[PDB]
């Protein structure tokens, strides 16, 4: 057993707060905000050795990242940013920093009761996205 055991599984979005304002702060344009904001993604998290994979599937886009903790990688986000990402574990929280165009956003993923809670921060703006097991 290991590092991210409690994250592994298939998860479905059950609530979102302040996501439009997060996306605005990130620089996402109107039509992508509207369509992406409707989506109810499924997130599939798996671990194989040191490699963590996070897959997201939705009506809008499917995304997938695979990574080693602490090791920077290139990521294409769902809104089509080309970013440089580093993901670490800090006190049981997955902390994901994305850098692009001199900007930065941080996404935290944590287990809270039977939920997986995702907090997305861009400058002073936070969005909270709650997932439950599928
Ligand atoms: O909810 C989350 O896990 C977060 C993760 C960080 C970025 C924001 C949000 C992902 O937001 C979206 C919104 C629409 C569709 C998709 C995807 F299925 F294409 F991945 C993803």
């Amino acid at each position: 057993s290991h590092m991210c055991d409690a994250f592994v599984g298939t998860w479905k979005l059950v609530s979102s707060e302040n996501f439009d304002d997060y996306m605005k702060e990130v620089g996402v344009g109107f039509a992508t905000r509207k369509v992406a904001g409707m989506a109810k993604p499924n997130m599939i998290i798996s671990v194989n050795g040191d490699v963590i994979t996070i897959k997201s599937e939705s009506t809008f886009k499917n995304t997938e990242i695979s990574f080693i903790l602490g090791q920077e990688f290139d990521e294409v986000t769902a809104d089509d940013r080309k970013v440089k990402s580093t993901i670490t574990l800090d006190g049981g929280v997955l902390v994901h920093v994305q850098k692009w165009d001199g900007k930065s956003t941080t996404i935290k993923r944590k287990r809270e009761d039977d939920k997986l809670v995702v907090e997305c921060v861009m400058k002073g703006v936070t969005s909270t996205r709650v997932y439950e097991r599928a």
